[PDB]
């Protein structure tokens, strides 16, 4: 009577039904759940996510050391939800946002709702209220850590409160997020759990481990920094995939850079040691020269984007 593959699928099906699609998956499964997404700003990360971007109506955690590139991704996500006509909100407990930098990443600052709460409770309630209006495509909360409880803020001499705070708010908010379809990005700067990163680990549909890995030099001097993101949790597509990309000083994710990495790995652009070539024409010697080439030769790149796009999904 026993036929494993048969029994297994019956079990997996039963599992998803009882707990939700994505409760169990084969790591190599080719996901076919289009959903609705907010492109990450990084083509590769969109691919790593398996669905083309951050899922809508879900809790997203983006953690890692400072200057890891978390905020950049958050800002790009906002920029993209806006181009699609979405409205964005920013719950700020850090007072670090640099609107001029955000504009550069394409964010329409003037339309950005910003709120600087007095307490963690207040910050999450304001977020809950904004979300339940169903009017937002995305909402980013700067600093899970910054969400300190009112009592602490007022000198209360008694603990476990800030994590409990993140739990209860997350319990209430997820419902509205799904109904509204608003993607909520919690930025968690570390020094995976910043007091309340505890409940966030379970409530999230996606958790991004962001980390700096290399300083982009090309020549002796610095041009920017390369970031590596690992999708440690993904309840909508097989997890653990990884992605890398360049964020040049004063710029967001380098599109050209992403086109040069995927293009090389997917054979569209050949790379003999030190020289990048594309179907019968030189791009230059050195990751950076190629970037320069693609920045200028806008016609190229678009086709390379085209090809890389078609090859996976546009
Ligand atoms: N205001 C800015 N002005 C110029 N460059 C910036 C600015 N913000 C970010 N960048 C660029 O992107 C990098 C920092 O990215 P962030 O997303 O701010 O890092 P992070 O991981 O979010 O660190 P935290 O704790 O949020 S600051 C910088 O090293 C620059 O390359
Ligand atoms: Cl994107």
């Amino acid at each position: 009577a026993p036929d494993r593959e048969k029994a297994l699928e019956l079990a997996m099906a039963q599992i998803d039904k009882n707990f939700g699609k994505g409760s169990v998956m084969r790591l190599g499964e080719e996901v076919r759940q289009p959903i609705s997404v907010i492109p990450t700003g990084s083509i590769s990360l969109d691919v790593a996510l398996g669905i083309g971007g951050l899922p809508r109506g879900r809790v997203i955690e983006i953690y890692g050391p400072e200057s890891s590139g978390k905020t950049t991704v958050a800002l790009h996500a906002v920029a993209n939800a806006q181009a699609a006509g979405g409205i964005a909100a920013f719950i700020d407990a850090e007072h670090a946002l640099d609107p001029e930098y955000a504009k550069k990443l394409g964010v329409d600052t003037d339309s950005l709702l910003v709120s600087q709460p007095d307490t963690g409770e207040q910050a999450l309630e304001i977020a809950d209220m904004l979300v339940r209006s169903g009017a937002l495509d995305i909402i980013v909360i700067d600093s899970v850590a910054a969400l300190v409880p009112r009592a602490e803020i007022e000198g209360e001499m008694h603990v476990g409160l800030q994590a409990r705070l993140m739990s209860q708010a997350l319990r209430k908010m997820t419902g509205a997020l799904n109904n509204s379809g608003t993607t909520a990005i919690f930025i968690n700067a570390l020094r995976e759990t910043t007091t309340g990163g505890k409940a966030l680990k379970f409530y999230a549909s996606v958790r991004l481990d962001v980390r700096r890995i290399e300083t982009l030099k090309d020549g002796t001097d610095a041009v920017g920094n390369r970031t590596r993101v690992k999708v440690v949790k993904n309840k909508v597509s097989p997890p653990f995939k990884q992605a890398e990309f360049d964020i040049l000083y004063g710029q967001g994710i380098s599109r050209e850079g992403s086109l040069i990495d995927m293009g090389v790995e997917h054979g569209f652009i050949r790379k003999s040691g030190s020289w990048f070539t594309y179907e019968g024409e030189q791009l230059g010697q050195g990751k950076e020269n190629a970037r320069k080439f693609l920045l200028e030769n806008t016609d190229v790149a678009n086709e390379i984007e085209k090809k890389i796009k078609e090859k996976l999904g546009i």
